C-alpha cells in the first residue's frame, strides 16, 4: 500500500462540500547493518531494498556494490542490510564521474517517461521521484515521500547491479547539497532537476565537475556546470 | 546575503542563451546547548536566534520559553543557546490553543505571506511559513528546508515575539514532523499551499488539530476539525 482515501471539506465563500482524497503513505523503517540498526527514516513503503543500500552508502557504511550481501524488508517496520543527514568527511575529494553524455533530444522522452512512470503524484501530490536514464531508455524510477530517500532508492538501484551510475539522473527535488552530493559520490556525471539548485549543490557540482541542469522542460533547460555533456 | 548572482547556460532545439541566475543561500550551521554541540543543520543564513531555540525544542531539549537565557550567534557558523531528525518521545498532546479564523482573512494571510519576501519568486528554493492571528500576519520565516521555516517560527513563539494562538501557513507539505511541531506548541490550525501526508494527517487527528491543505485565498481542503475556520 502506497496512499489511502481520506474524505476532506473543500471550503469557498459559497459553502462547503464533501470530497475524496489519495493521500501519500509516511511510514517509519528502521535501517539495520549486520542486525544491528543503524537509523530510521520517514519513507514510502515501496522499494525498500534499493532504499536500504542507498541509506547505508549515504552514510557512508558501504561503499560498493560488491560488499553488499543481502537485504531483507519486513513490513513491521525494518530493513535489514547484511554486508560484508550527512557525514562531515563526505563533505570535504571526488573520484572520476562516469563518461555518459545526453542528447538533448532525448531529454524530451526522460521526462516524459519518468513524469509517466507512476500515478501516485498527479493522485497525491505529496511524492518526489528520481530516475536515471541511459541508451535512450529509463532504466529505474523511484518516487518517496522524501527527495532524499528518491534519491537514495535510485544509488541503492546502482548498488544491487539493477542501474548503471554511466546515466544522467532527473529528480523533481531541489538540488541542495545532499541531493548533488550523493549523485556525485555514485559517480553520476549529469544530475538534473525540474526545479532549482542551491548554492552548496551549485559549488559541489563544480568540485565534482558534474553537470548540473535545472529548470529542465522537455525543449528547455538551464545548465549551471559543465553543458558539454549536453549533446 | 541569502542569494548569489550565478551563470547559467539555457539550451533549446532553437539554440543556446546565457544567463544569469539567482541561487539561494544554503550553508551549514552547528546549534550548540550549554556550550555542547547538539547538532548540525543546512540553512538559510536569516532569523538564526529563532532558529536556534525551535530547533532545540522540536529535538526535545527546551520544553517552555521560561527555559531561555541567551542566544549567541556566530555568523561564522555556531547559534549557541543557554537555557535550563525526529525524536520518538515526541510522536509516541496537551491542549491547544482556541484561535479560530475567519474564511474571509484566508486570502489576506496567503497574499501577505506570498507577497511578503522576493527569494521565493528570485530563487525558487526557499519554503515559507507564517503566522496569522488579529488580521495580520505576526511573523514569516523562510529556509532552504521546510522543517526549518517551521522551527523558526516556533522560534519566535518561544522567544516572545509570536502567538501559538494563530493560523499557521506553510509552503511546505504537512508531513509529520511538519505537523508535529506545530501540534506540540500548541498551534489549532495548521495550513499549507500543498499536500499532507497519512502520518501528517494522523497527528492532527489525535492532537485535534485542524489540518487545512491545497489552500488557496478562496478554496481550502479541510482534513480535520473544520469547526475552526469561521
Amino acid at each position: 500500500p502506497l496512499s489511502i482515501m481520506q474524505k476532506s471539506v473543500v471550503i469557498r465563500p459559497g459553502g462547503r462540500q464533501e470530497m475524496d482524497e489519495h493521500v501519500a503513505i509516511e511510514t517509519p523503517y528502521a535501517i539495520a547493518l549486520n542486525d544491528r540498526v543503524i537509523g530510521s527514516s520517514m519513507v514510502l513503503p515501496v522499494d525498500l531494498e534499493e532504499f536500504g543500500a542507498g541509506f547505508l552508502f549515504g552514510q557512508g557504511y558501504i561503499k560498493k556494490a560488491e560488499e553488499i550481501r543481502e537485504i531483507l524488508v519486513c513490513p513491521q517496520g525494518r530493513i535489514s542490510v547484511y554486508a560484508d543527514k550527512i557525514p562531515k568527511e563526505m563533505l570535504e575529494e571526488f573520484a572520476p564521474l562516469a563518461d555518459y553524455c545526453l542528447p538533448f533530444a532525448e531529454i524530451k522522452s526522460f521526462i516524459r517517461e519518468a513524469l509517466h512512470s507512476s500515478p501516485l503524484g498527479p493522485q497525491t501530490h505529496c511524492v518526489h521521484g528520481c530516475g536515471l536514464w541511459n541508451n535512450g531508455r529509463l532504466q529505474v524510477y523511484h518516487e518517496d515521500v522524501g527527495r532524499h530517500n528518491a534519491v537514495d532508492k535510485v544509488l541503492g538501484s546502482i548498488l544491487l547491479g539493477r542501474a548503471s551510475n554511466n546515466s544522467a539522473v532527473y529528480t523533481t527535488g531541489r538540488l541542495t547539497s545532499d541531493m548533488v552530493l550523493k549523485c556525485a559520490r555514485i559517480g553520476i556525471p549529469i544530475i538534473m532537476s525540474r526545479t532549482s539548485p542551491s548554492s552548496l549543490g551549485l559549488a559541489l557540482a563544480k568540485r565534482s565537475g558534474a553537470t548540473l541542469v535545472a529548470y529542465s522542460r522537455p525543449e528547455r533547460i538551464n545548465v549551471f556546470n559543465a553543458p558539454e555533456r549536453i549533446l
